C-alpha cells in the first residue's frame, strides 16, 4: 500500500511542490549570483480541485470535536465559489446535510452542480452591491439548534488547516524557503501558513497577492468600509502586492506555456507578486526560494475566455468572475 | 519535492467507494463487493493520458526517432493532445495536432494554450481522414514523427509499468479491473500486468453502444480496431448507453463526491454490473475502476443536470 484510501477525504493535502526551472528568474546559481527559485504548491490536487478542501474538512471535524455537529445536523453556510464545492463534498462524505446560502447572481449551472453533490441551495436576494447571504444564513441557522453555521470567514479552523497542513508540508519539501506567496481572500492560507513558517524560518517573508480583477470571497457580503477580515492578524504579512487583470492573465498564460501547469485565475496575481519578489532577489544579489500557491486549476475558468485571444478580451472576461 | 511537473505523474490515489459499493462491509448476509476508484484525474493535465504521452515520447527518444528540433505530429482532438502538448513542451519538442475542421473551438484554445500547433483535416472524413492526413503530413520530412497512440506499444507499456503495479500495490486483493476501451492501452497494459501477478483476476472493458458515442471511448464494431488490442486480455465486455453513462456519472458525484467525466460513468455502469453479479452469487469482489478524467470539460454539455434524454 502506497496511496490506498477508504474515503476521498483521506486523499487530501500532501500536495506536490514543483520547482519551476523555466519561469524562475534564475534556477541555477552562477556568474551573476545566487539562484532565485519559484516553487509551485499544487492545491488543485485535492478532492474538489482547490485549496478550500483543507479548511472545509478541518471546520467540520473541529465542529464535531467541539460538539456542535452531532450525527443528524445540517450545516448552513453562506458561500460562493470554491468553498461551495468543497463543503458540499465534505458534508456529504461526513454524513451531514448541507444548505448553502448563495448570492442571487450565482449561475444556474453552478447551482445545479452543488445540488448534484446533495446541497440544498437557497438564494438570498440582495438589492445592494453584491448580496445579503451572510445575514440570511445567520437567521436560518437561528431557526433550529441542530442547524450549525460554520462561517469560514471567521472560523479559526480555516487558518488552522494551513498551520497544520500547508505550512508543515511546505517546510518539509522546502527547508530553504525564503518567501511564501499566496492569494488573500479569507486570509486563512496566509495567516495559517505564515504563522507556522515564521515560527520556524527566522525571517521568512509572507507575501499577500491581492487581485484587482473579478470578485473575491467577500463579494457575497455587504462589508464595512476598507474592512479587516475576521481571521486577519496584522503582524503576519511582511508585504502585499496588488495585481491587475492584464498582468494576472499573461502570468497564467506563461505558466502554462513554460511549465505545463494550467492554473486558475487567482494564481495570476500570485505569480506576478512572486516574480516581482524574485526580480528583487537579485537586483539585490540575494538567493531566494519562493513557495507559491496554485489554489486551483484553469478548467473552471476557461469557459470565461480568460485564456483565449487578446489580453483585452481576457481582461474583459474577468469582469464579474469569482476567483476564489 | 519535484524539479519538474513530469515527476508529479502517476502514483494516483485509489479510493474506496463505501456508499456506492454494492456491499462495503462483510456481513452474515455474505461477503463484501467493493468498488475502488483509481483517480487518474490527479495527473498533470487532469487525465490518464499523461502516462502514455510521456512514455511514447520517451520511447521515441530511445528509438532515435526524436532529436532536439523534432515536431511530433498526432491525430487527436481529446485528452492525448493535451497530454502530448504539455509533455512535448517540457521535453522541448514541437507538437502539431491533426483534428478535423468539424472539431470544436473550445479545444483549439485549450490545445494552443498548452503550446500546440493545430492542422485541420478534411471535414466529413472523421477521425480516420485525420489519422491518414497525419500519416501523410509526417511523411513529408524526417523531422516530423507521428507517435500513433492506437498502435504504439509504449502506450500499453505505460500501463504495464505504472497503472498495473500501482493497482497491485494498493489493492492486492483485487478480483476485477474495469476500464474504458478507447486506444485499449489502459486495459491491455494493466490487464496483462495484473494477469501475470494475480491468479484469477478478471479484466473488464466498458464500451459504448454502437452509434451512441461516449466521449473518449470506442466501439470496435463501429470503429477501427486499434492495433494495440489483444482479444485474449479481456475476460468480459459491457456495452454502455449514453443515458446509463450519464446517470452513473451523476450518481458518483451524489454518492461519493467525485466529479468525473462521462467515460467514468460508462466504467461505473460496467463495474456495478459486475458487482451486482458477485452480490447475487454470494462471492466477494474487490473491483478497481478507472476515473480517467474530471467532469469540468463536460459540464457545459448539460449532462450533469436536467433530463437524461437531453444529455447530448
Amino acid at each position: 500500500h502506497m496511496a490506498r484510501y477508504d474515503s476521498l477525504l483521506q486523499a487530501l493535502g500532501n500536495t506536490p511542490l514543483v520547482g519551476l526551472q523555466r519561469l524562475s528568474p534564475r534556477w541555477d546559481d552562477g556568474r551573476d549570483g545566487p539562484h532565485v527559485r519559484l516553487w509551485a504548491k499544487l492545491e488543485d490536487r485535492n478532492p474538489t480541485g482547490s485549496i478550500k478542501d483543507r479548511p472545509a474538512v478541518r471546520m467540520i471535524e473541529q465542529a464535531e470535536a467541539d460538539g456542535l455537529l452531532r450525527p443528524g445536523a445540517t450545516i448552513l453556510e453562506p458561500t460562493s465559489g470554491n468553498t461551495g464545492i468543497s463543503l458540499a463534498m465534505a458534508a456529504r462524505l461526513k454524513g451531514y446535510r448541507l444548505i448553502c446560502v448563495m448570492p442571487e447572481n450565482t449561475s444556474v449551472e453552478r447551482r445545479q452542480l452543488l445540488e448534484l453533490y446533495g446541497a440544498q441551495i437557497i438564494f438570498s436576494a440582495a438589492e445592494g452591491g453584491s448580496n445579503t447571504a451572510v445575514a440570511t444564513a445567520k437567521e436560518l441557522a437561528a431557526t433550529n439548534p441542530s442547524w450549525v453555521m460554520l462561517y469560514q470567514y471567521g472560523n479559526p479552523a480555516n487558518t488552522d488547516s494551513h498551520y497544520c497542513g500547508t505550512g508543515p508540508e511546505l517546510l518539509a519539501d522546502l527547508p530553504e524557503i525564503t518567501h511564501f506567496v499566496a492569494g488573500l481572500g479569507t486570509t486563512g492560507t496566509l495567516m495559517g501558513t505564515g504563522r507556522f513558517l515564521r515560527e520556524h524560518v527566522a525571517n521568512v517573508k509572507i507575501v499577500a497577492a491581492e487581485p484587482r480583477y473579478g470578485e473575491g470571497v467577500y463579494a457575497l457580503r455587504n462589508m464595512d468600509e476598507g474592512f479587516v477580515p475576521e481571521l486577519y492578524d496584522p503582524e503576519i504579512l511582511t508585504a502585499r502586492y496588488s495585481v491587475g487583470a492584464v498582468d494576472a492573465v499573461r502570468r497564467t498564460r506563461e505558466l502554462v506555456h513554460t511549465e505545463g501547469i494550467f492554473a486558475g485565475i487567482s494564481t495570476g496575481a500570485v505569480l506576478h507578486a512572486a516574480l516581482g519578489v524574485g526580480a528583487g532577489a537579485l537586483a539585490a544579489g540575494e538567493r531566494a526560494d519562493i513557495a507559491l500557491v496554485v489554489a486551483d486549476a484553469g478548467w473552471k475558468y476557461l469557459s470565461t475566455g480568460a485564456y483565449a485571444g487578446s489580453l483585452d478580451d481576457a481582461e474583459t472576461a474577468l469582469e464579474g468572475q469569482l476567483w476564489a
